[PDB]
This record gives structure tokens, sequence and C-alpha cells, in this order.
């Protein structure tokens, strides 16, 4: 509350560490469904059904240009990529399995780096 603060957590390396995690996600073999925005002219249903599209390139541009105020807003966009994938793709598809694998990979790096 006013003039009463918990001790200051060091957040000065967060930007660098989220960049490293994102590099690792970009270079995973199962990243291919997620590297670029889904083409809304060529994929029927996507525009109407997926209210907030997100992809790794879009996260990388936001990260590089100071559009994440803190590490939690970064994790929300990464998880959005996987939540959108589950909304649109069957679990038993290559893309559906890719998304489960990537979410697992991300969540371990997130815990090991910050928790």
């Amino acid at each position: 509350s006013m003039s009463v603060k918990k001790p200051k957590r060091d957040d000065s390396k967060d930007l660098a560490l989220c960049s490293m995690i994102l590099t690792e996600m970009e270079t995973h073999e199962d990243a291919w469904p997620f590297l670029l925005p889904v083409n809304l002219k060529l994929v029927p249903g996507y525009k109407k059904v997926i209210k907030k599209p997100m992809d790794f390139s879009t996260i990388r541009e936001k990260l590089s240009s100071g559009q994440y105020p803190n590490l939690e807003t970064f994790a929300l966009d990464v998880r959005l990529v996987f939540d959108n994938c589950e909304t649109f793709n069957e679990d038993d598809s290559d893309i559906g399995r890719a998304g489960h694998n990537m979410r697992k990979y991300f969540e371990k790096k997130w815990t090991d780096t910050f928790k």
C-alpha cells in the first residue's frame, strides 16, 4: 500500500532472458506452424473464429520495440499462440501435436529460468 512495499525483485535481466527463451522456441523443429501469422485470406474460418491471432514473429517484433511492460504480458502472448492452436486444430494432427509439444517446452524453460 502507500509507502509500504515488498522487497524489490531484480527484473533488469528479464528482457534478455525472454529473448533467449524466444530464440529457443524459434529454433525448435516443431515451431513451423507458429513462425508467421496465419494467412487470413487463405485459411477459411480463421479470421472469424480466432479473435486474437498471435505468432512468434509478432512476439519478436513486440519484444524488440518495448511493447511488453513486464515478463507476464510476454508469457500471455506465448500461451495465446498455443491456445489458438488448440482452438483450431485437432489434437491428433501434426499441427495439434506440435502445439502441445511447444507449450510443454516453453513451460519448462519458463519455470527453470524464473521460478
